[PDB]
């Protein structure tokens, strides 16, 4: 397969010392969980149990993500990445790294966010709200991309929104990774609906643009009121669901441009599909959220070719955000 | 001790939401320092290392103040105040807040000022130049005072003057504080020469008028060519240097009025002093910078009683500024 490199922030990690990007050598200092009293369960997940808590030393509400001890390299990478991004625009703030004395279970302590419900926002968000919140996510992505980090799990559940205070935080940095140009990464990242074509065709030399695909999936689901936009039932089907909108002609041009090898499992399910016009997804239910600007912006995000996709910084200059 | 409050802008912070002055809760968004390339060192305070720099995204000269990580509350207060005052007349403009990815060191980014040398100005400034620059500082003071902020470190080193373009900027807002009427403040603020009598007698319920005393010290050093005007060798000796000029009779009256208690360490050193006439400091070396209006203005700034001092707004109305 043909090699590939990011169009932006290509060498930001190469021009930094080992200590910045080397998470496996970085020393983590685990505090005492006794400084925090647990209140209520909030969420759950891929090897985690989130709780609301109070820091008993200053009476502040915090969130305690109690990690299910899986690969130690993974915990170290999340801690290193959160530590490197701490302070960044719309990035969840890691406040402490603690261990419960008895259980010895690793736990991460974050700033508390009053998360408005996915279904509650999906019903109340105006055309202005979409542009505003999309822009806020772009601040977070351009920032972590400038810091040489690919989030690799962009989706609505990993975006905490407090609509009342108009606050947005990009959370769940457990799959995030340092970008090193020419590196081959595991393609078993991101949630199925948000997986870029590069992960589905098993093209390992992917970059920050992966997150731009995932962001495109989110925008399409909001403006068209169709969640998820690309509804795959499995990883193989996921590509088919992409091809049914972007067409099979550009999919082959993409695989050919990078000399990728398809899985014999695909020919029997892929088929032949025409490219669809973005306006065909417009209906009475969503037309108040749709605009020519929105369709042009989406079309520039949802591209098979990961190099042809708008960068977070280019995305910030798009006419769709002029009203913000 | 008797309570006291400012004569102007007394309740400006009380009539504003918590967001405005609660710097400890305010969320700071740290950008990427990679947008800036460092050129050279400029200054080196007790709290920071100041560097000239280039913004590599637009080829603009900026100043990057690399904060030595001391109390986090202090950094937050400085940021919040700079953010609140951003745009004000003759106030240094905070352009960015960034952190170097590797060092994770907090740094503040300001507009660049071509600072003319303290000793170079002291030798070239005419009677007119003094009146002009004195007025520009007053604009900055009246502004931050109207915004409920006390600079608390007014002195020539924290005033940047670009004489060529006649530009003045009040910098170094790291000791600045929100004024809340009736609050007791730490008296270990300002530089020794510029400390108002209230700090020396350990009177904690001080206001904006502290900034007017410091300004008076600056004026006296310029018009009389004697830097510093009140040359204390320590914080106790500092009150003695003032009393040798203002006299010990008014000193005691001031102490009695607010019921302040003197430190047994002043007994042996204070002594008895007559009030000196301001014309006693006129000599051949400085007589071209002195005038009756200059002496009247100074006399109205250099008063023991912090409530009897001109406010920045009253000072602008003074006959000393009619030629400007
Ligand atoms: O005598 P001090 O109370 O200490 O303070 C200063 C200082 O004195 P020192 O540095 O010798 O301690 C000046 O000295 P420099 O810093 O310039 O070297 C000195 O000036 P000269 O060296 O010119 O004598 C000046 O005295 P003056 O301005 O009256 O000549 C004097 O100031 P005070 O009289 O205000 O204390
Ligand atoms: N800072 C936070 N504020 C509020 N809720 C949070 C926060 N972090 C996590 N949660 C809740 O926990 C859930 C899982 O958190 P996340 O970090 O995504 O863990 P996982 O990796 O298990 O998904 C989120 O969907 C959210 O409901
Ligand atoms: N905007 C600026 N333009 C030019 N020089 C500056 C500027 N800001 C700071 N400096 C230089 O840096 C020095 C120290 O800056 P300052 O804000 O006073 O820091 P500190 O509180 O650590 O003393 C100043 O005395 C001045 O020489
Ligand atoms: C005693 O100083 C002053 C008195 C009156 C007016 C201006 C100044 C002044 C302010 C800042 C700088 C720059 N370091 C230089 C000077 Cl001369
Ligand atoms: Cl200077
Ligand atoms: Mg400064
Ligand atoms: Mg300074």
């Amino acid at each position: 397969p043909v090699p590939s490199r990011a169009r932006v922030y290509t060498d930001v990690n190469t021009h930094r010392p080992s200590e910045y990007w080397d998470y496996e050598s970085h020393v983590v200092e685990w505090g005492n969980q006794d400084d925090y009293q647990l209140v209520r369960k909030l969420g759950r997940g891929k090897y985690s149990e989130v709780f609301e808590a109070i820091n008993i030393t200053n009476n502040e509400k915090v969130v305690v993500k109690i990690l299910k001890p899986v690969k130690k390299k993974k915990i170290k990478r999340e801690i290193k990445i959160l530590e490197n991004l701490r302070g960044g625009p719309n990035i969840i703030t890691l406040a402490d790294i603690v261990k419960d004395p008895v259980s010895r279970t690793p736990a991460l302590v974050f700033e508390h966010v009053n998360n408005t419900d996915f279904k509650q926002l999906y019903q109340t968000l105006t055309d202005y709200d979409i542009r505003f919140y999309m822009y806020e996510i772009l601040k977070a992505l351009d920032y972590c991309h400038s810091m040489g980090i690919m989030h690799r799990d962009v989706k609505p559940h990993n975006v905490m929104i407090d609509h009342e205070h108009r606050k947005l935080r990009l959370i769940d940095w457990g799959l995030a990774e340092f970008y090193h140009p020419g590196q081959e990464y595991n393609v078993r990242v991101a949630s199925r609906y948000f997986k870029g074509p590069e992960l589905l065709v098993d093209y390992q030399m992917y970059d920050y643009s992966l997150d731009m695909w995932s962001l495109g999936c989110m925008l399409a689901s909001m403006i068209f009121r169709k969640e998820p936009f690309f509804h795959g039932h499995d990883n193989y089907d996921q590509l088919v669901r992409i091809a049914k909108v972007l067409g099979t002609e550009d999919l082959y041009d993409y695989i050919d441009k990078y000399n990728i090898e398809l899985d014999p499992r695909f020919n029997d399910i892929l088929g032949r599909h025409s490219r669809k016009r973005w306006e065909r997804f417009v209906h009475s239910e969503n037309q108040h959220l749709v605009s020519p600007e929105a369709l042009d912006f989406l079309d520039k995000l949802l591209r098979y070719d990961h190099q042809s996709r708008l960068t977070a910084r280019e995305a910030m200059e798009h006419p769709y955000f002029y009203t913000v």
